[PDB]
């Protein structure tokens, strides 16, 4: 649960159905490929999501909100700075979970089979 998870720990926990993954990326950016599985929310309205009432998170997201106690949910970025940026804000809000997937979508691509 350290603030970084590397890539082996994220896949491990991806193939058990342990972490959440958070693509922070704008829409545009999401939009033309992600981490599978992956929710957008851009790191701009990860504020308002995290604060937003659940049943509102669910209409805009099409997802359940999380909850405070959740384990390895998992922010990214393609380089790592906004995925900081939102690790570092949910944190502030009490997602005691949250870590930053520091390598990102390059690395995840760059290491794909």
């Amino acid at each position: 649960g350290a603030p970084t998870v590397s890539l082996p720990e994220l896949r491990s926990l991806l193939a058990s159905g342990r972490a959440r993954l958070f693509d922070v990326r704008s829409r545009e950016e999401a939009a033309a490929g992600t981490i599978p599985g992956a929710l957008n929310i851009p790191v701009s309205e990860l504020e308002s999501a995290l604060q937003m009432e659940p049943a509102a998170f669910q209409a805009l997201y099409s997802a359940e909100k999380p909850k405070l106690e959740d384990e390895h949910l998992v922010f990214f970025c393609q380089m790592g700075k906004r995925g900081l940026q939102a690790t570092q804000l949910a944190r502030s809000l009490g997602y005691t979970g949250a870590r930053n997937y520091a390598g990102a979508y390059r690395e995840w691509l760059e290491k794909e089979s």
